[PDB]
RNA sequence: AGAUGGUAAGGGCCCACGGUGGAUGCCUCGGCACCCGAGCCGAUGAAGGACGUGGCUACCUGCGAUAAGCCAGGGGGAGCCGG
């Protein structure tokens, strides 16, 4: 059900949208970098949130 | 004095039980033939590929840096994150 909700605030996401989406993807980036670093390290994470967040990108990637 | 017997280092035939081997029977995701259907794809970059893609991934499979996936409509009604 994830989907649903951060899918309608994507276009919610029309204040300045297409740059505000960019600004967003850019964040989300960095959170899934930090994330491989976790998941890196070893002791850390516990993966869906990469999965998750990847594909949240993806939908974002729109 | 005269006259007559027994042993198996190993071998041979047979019997019993094995080892090796994978014939035979049964089986079948596959294959063959005919018939019916259907019949073009590409610069909107095909056919076919290379390298990449999973939290841990050797290969296969799927996919393509949005990477075993993204969105929407329809189906379907308890399971699901491929092998
Ligand atoms: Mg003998
Ligand atoms: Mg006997
Ligand atoms: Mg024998
Ligand atoms: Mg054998
Ligand atoms: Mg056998
Ligand atoms: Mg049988
Ligand atoms: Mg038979
Ligand atoms: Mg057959
Ligand atoms: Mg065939
Ligand atoms: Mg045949
Ligand atoms: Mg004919
Ligand atoms: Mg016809
Ligand atoms: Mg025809
Ligand atoms: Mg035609
Ligand atoms: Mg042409
Ligand atoms: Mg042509
Ligand atoms: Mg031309
Ligand atoms: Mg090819
Ligand atoms: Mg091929
Ligand atoms: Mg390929
Ligand atoms: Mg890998
Ligand atoms: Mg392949
Ligand atoms: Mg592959
Ligand atoms: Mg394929
Ligand atoms: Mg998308
Ligand atoms: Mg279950
Ligand atoms: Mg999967
Ligand atoms: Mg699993
Ligand atoms: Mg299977």
């Amino acid at each position: 059900m994830k989907l649903s909700e951060v899918r309608k605030q994507l276009e919610e996401a029309r204040k300045l949208s297409p740059v505000e989406l960019e600004k967003l993807v850019r964040e989300k980036k960095r959170e899934l970098m930090e994330l491989r670093f976790q998941a890196s390290i070893g002791q850390l994470s516990q993966n869906h949130k990469i999965r998750d967040l990847k594909r949240q990108i993806a939908r974002l990637l729109t």
